[PDB]
């Protein structure tokens, strides 16, 4: 009964912010490394959809492109979260401002991004907050999706539940979420992946939000992909983006079709 195996040393802090902080934990004996999120409490009108939800959903998640959840521990006010350690870091920092990154890597990250989403959707769960800072990388640069504090089930018992609660991050949020009462969950994550796509192949975000009151979003819908933000994107990938950032969520392309895309299956490039 190897002693001391349950004690973890909080070697350092990996990130700081709203929630509180994420610390790197190292086992006292084995020396394995994990991520520990520290919080306190939040909201109440829908407690099940709070720190408790981030736990319930994580308890269902299991895929090589989704941050592994090890467990939780309460302490009156101190709530510890044991997540997978990703020495790689946030995809965000691998994106040169104004430039982005090499098309190859972008495609590689996008492929893995699709696998996680396919999986999550496969099991009826939507992220609702997909963005470069919620995409971690491990030692081998494998893409891992994290932060399911906004994730919710949209299919239970083979029945789809439409959404109406606005959640996410404005720049990454689909247009039907600001113009409609209710909408389908799945198309909302595709739009976000698309915005992530454009961030990786251009180093910048198109609009502050998908509203007509927003300049660049109007130019986009007008095909002015010249000089503008898409000027830095090659035509193969840009074609795919013409298929993703389609206003009408029902016209918008689906994951299964994205995997059939020309640039998606194009070698290296
Ligand atoms: C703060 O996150 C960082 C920063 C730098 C490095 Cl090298 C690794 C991690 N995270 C992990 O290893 N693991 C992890 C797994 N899930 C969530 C989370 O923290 C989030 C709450 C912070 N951002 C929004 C990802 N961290």
């Amino acid at each position: 009964a190897v002693p001391f195996v349950e004690d973890w040393d909080l070697v350092q802090t990996l990130g700081e912010g709203a929630y509180g902080e994420v610390q790197l934990a190292v086992n006292r004996v084995t020396e394995e490394a994990v991520a520990v999120k520290i919080v306190d409490m939040k909201r109440a009108v829908d407690c099940p959809e709070n720190i408790k939800k981030e736990i319930c959903i994580n308890k269902m998640l299991n895929h090589e492109n989704v941050v592994k959840f090890y467990g939780h521990r309460r302490e009156g006010n101190i709530q510890y979260l044991f997540l997978e350690y990703c020495s790689g870091g946030e995809l965000f920092d691998r994106i040169e401002p104004d430039i982005g990154m090499p098309e190859p890597d972008a495609q590689r990250f996008f492929h893995q991004l699709m696998a996680g989403v396919v999986y999550l959707h496969g099991i009826g769960i939507t992220h609702r907050d997909i963005k470069p800072e919620n995409l971690l990388l491990d030692e081998r640069d494998n893409l891992k999706i994290s932060d399911f504090g906004l994730a919710t089930v949209f299919r239970y018992n083979n029945r789809e539940r439409l959404l109406n609660k606005m959640c996410g991050t404005l720049p990454y949020v689909a247009p039907e979420l600001l113009k409609r009462r209710e909408f389908h969950a799945e198309p909302v994550d595709v739009w976000s992946c698309g915005i992530v796509l454009t961030a990786m192949l251009a180093g910048e975000l198109p609009w502050d939000q998908p509203s007509d009151s927003c300049q660049e979003y109007s130019d986009w819908k007008e095909k002015k992909t010249y000089l503008n933000p898409w000027k830095k994107i090659d035509s193969a990938p840009l074609a795919l983006l013409h298929k993703i950032l389609v206003e009408n969520p029902s016209a918008r392309i689906t994951i299964p079709d994205i995997k059939k895309d020309r640039w998606y299956n194009k070698p290296l490039k």
